């Protein structure tokens, strides 16, 4: 039952190509109190978790971004709301804000403290490489169980081709 | 048959890798940078639009990622992936190909690394594309888990009529 995730602001980072990430502040008891930061590809898979674990629940994230401007002042500013909103229902509801992998993206259980911080966002953050890494993956996955489906398709195809020739043979006889 | 000169680790903080290649046609006429990921994307291209036919080198990964015996034998392989691309005239003329070594309007000998990042694609467009086909290939999947469906009801009506012959 952890008080409400408030989202205080954003900052783009540079590697040479940048990326933003949100420094979410988050209260457990009115005393004590830590800070996360986490990019959108985060909430992104966060939310997907809780698409498969609550399928009776949807929660909103504002859109993606692949080619207007990501780091546009307004379209930040505006994600960023979306982003709050985002985790106001998340903590409202109750399997939903205990949930394990909640836990997790809040670091309920072992929260790192000013100077840990960014330590526990490097591991934690899925960067857009890594992310692609992912899909290449599945991608190759998908493409394992299509084949198997592809086969297996052929064989009843077969089957079905002696099964005809087994009717035209007993028709005439 | 342009040819390639070596290879760079070049970094924007994070590492990637490039190819220095030399790029002539019939010579006495100039240089370009080219990720190896540009290799196999134009390679993914080349098996989509010449299906019956297909050119060098498979997957790299999961393990150290610069291994110099790793780099010459991966560039062995994108030499004679070149000299594939050259062996046959339609690849040679081949859209994504001729726009893939400058073939339309070359730059000149100046403009290498310009030329580079405006070619390759950024990580978000291969992200975008990525999720396109992974969305498309579910499709498939899922229509083809329906004939699979159709197909098995097919069985069962064929033995049904077996069954049926057999005792007449």
């Amino acid at each position: 039952r952890p008080s409400t995730p408030t989202i205080l602001g954003y900052e783009v980072m540079e590697e040479r190509a940048k990326f933003t990430v949100y420094k979410i502040l988050v209260k457990k008891t009115p005393e004590e109190s830590w800070v996360v930061f986490r990019r959108y590809t985060d909430f992104s898979r966060l939310n997907d978790k809780l698409k498969e674990m609550f399928p009776g629940f949807r929660l909103a994230l504002p859109p993606k971004r692949w080619f207007k401007d990501n780091y546009n002042a307004d379209f930040l500013e505006d994600r960023q709301l979306g982003l709050q909103a985002f985790l106001q229902n998340l903590v409202a509801h109750k399997d939903i804000a205990n949930c394990l992998a909640v836990r997790e993206f809040l670091c309920l259980d072992d929260p790192p403290g000013p100077f840990d911080s960014l330590e526990e966002s490097r591991a934690f953050c899925e960067t857009l490489e890594e992310t692609n890494y992912r899909l290449q993956k599945e991608l190759l996955e998908k493409q394992k169980e299509m084949e198997s489906l592809k086969k297996l398709l052929s064989e009843k195809q077969l089957h079905i081709d002696t099964l005809e020739n087994r009717i035209r043979t007993l028709s005439l006889e």
